[PDB]
């Protein structure tokens, strides 16, 4: 399927144990997609002071369209030293590995895979 319904655990930035997916734009997009498939991906909502507490390159989920079954359609965009790889809509948050942190909420998304 071109899209997959996921419910992403929303994590507090200070709880996150593994603060990124790797060391290159290509690696972080690869790892993010693998963790999204394996159900081991968390979401941090972006506010003032969040991104400096996480590791670059960043992987964002961005709104790809204006929401089937409650699921916002999203795609992945990476960012390294102020350059984004991909073009999409509004940021819903930054993806991180989930290793058992307790979420504050869930974000229903339809991921363009």
């Amino acid at each position: 399927k071109t899209h997959v319904q996921l419910s992403l655990p929303v994590l507090q930035v200070r709880d996150v144990l593994v603060r990124g997916f790797g060391d290159s734009v290509e690696e972080v997009l690869s790892e993010a997609r693998q963790h999204l498939k394996d159900g081991t991906c968390g979401l941090v909502e972006v506010e003032k002071g969040v991104l400096p507490q996480l590791e670059q390159p960043y992987v964002f989920i961005k709104r790809s369209d204006a929401a089937p079954h409650g699921h916002v359609m999203v795609e992945l965009v990476a960012e390294l030293e102020g350059i984004q790889y991909g073009r999409s809509g509004e940021t819903l948050g930054v993806l991180v590995p989930h290793v058992g942190e307790i979420p504050v909420a869930y974000r229903k998304v339809l991921l363009r895979k």
